[PDB]
DNA sequence: CTGCAGGGTTTTTGTACAGCCAGACAGTGGAGTACTACCACTGTGTAAGACAGGCCAGATC
């Protein structure tokens, strides 16, 4: 199999070079994305038209630092 | 024992010089800021009307 092929093969290689890997795990956007199940059942415009724009916004929104540490307010 | 009344007795309560400043009253000219109903859009439930086919009556096999 493939996974067990890089990982029994391949790990040394890249964790030389390229400083650590998980660092650059793809398990955020995925994880996530429940995200957009959500957003699109609470606050649809909703028409499909409209509905990703919305939704973006509403995402993006979420995702930046600012509002994160205006949520995080002195711990 | 009881009820009642002069005063006690301590607390509470308002009236009392005397000066100070927070807080309000008018309004001005309209911005403007908060509010309240369109509004474009489809997802979800609903129930009137198709309807068919099953059944009884008419009449038959
Ligand atoms: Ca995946």
């Amino acid at each position: 199999t493939n996974y067990l092929h890089k990982t029994l093969a391949h790990v040394p290689e890249i964790v030389e070079r390229d400083g650590s890997i998980g660092a650059w795990a793809s398990e955020g956007n995925e994880s996530g994305n429940k995200l957009f199940r959500r957003f699109r059942k609470m606050n649809a415009r909703q028409s499909k038209t409209f509905e990703l724009e919305d939704i973006l916004k509403h995402h993006w929104l979420y995702t930046s630092k600012y509002l994160q540490k205006f949520m995080e307010a002195h711990k």
